[PDB]
């Protein structure tokens, strides 16, 4: 888009930027439901659902990395900052954290996508 | 004299506008506990604590009155959490690993229910 003022300037990047913080919400949420039935034909067949669960660890810190690209200590007090960054540090290094901090690493991820949408908005 | 489509207009951004109200004071008040909290750690911060599980305990039966919750929590997930809800309605007091889950789906679900509002 050519030859905007200041102005048009600000107001379409904020549109653009609200519309693609909703959009990689919806991809993230769309990737969830594909892994889900993935694994509710696995078990309508151990060693699978590891694998899918490696393959969803790897979607969730992929979505973590572009919500990083977006902008979030202004988000989480100091324990759950050093819990979020110590997971997403394993996460990237290709370990397996715990499952019960994962899974608080997940909502927390989802958590704050939403939170940064609705800041947008309002 | 408001037309039919402009009645819906002035509903659904009340429902709305309500709903946003809800979240962020809830937020606000998740903050207040958390601050208390923090400075009860320079027992009583276990007080806070309970009471902080109390406050999200509300939260989840205030959205609740908004078969429904299911609607976005896999089968299994759903289980887990009727389960921790009512732990938390009748005293009992779960893992903290098991409330911060609770917790933090509970807000999620608020969200995505003003998410749908809005786009």
């Amino acid at each position: 888009v050519t030859e905007l003022s200041d102005a048009q300037k600000k107001q379409l990047k904020e549109q653009q930027e609200m519309q693609q913080m909703y959009d990689m919400i919806m991809q993230h949420k769309r990737a969830m439901q594909d892994m889900q039935l993935l694994w509710e034909k696995a078990v309508q067949q151990g060693t699978w659902e590891h694998q899918l669960r490696r393959m969803e660890m790897d979607k969730t810190r992929e979505w973590a990395e572009q919500l990083t690209k977006m902008g979030i200590g202004d988000f989480l007090p100091p324990d759950e900052l050093e819990k979020f960054m110590e997971t997403f540090k394993a996460l990237k290094e290709g370990r397996e954290p715990d499952y019960s901090e994962y899974k608080e690493f997940k909502l927390t991820v989802e958590n704050i996508g939403y939170q940064m949408l609705m800041k947008m908005g309002w």
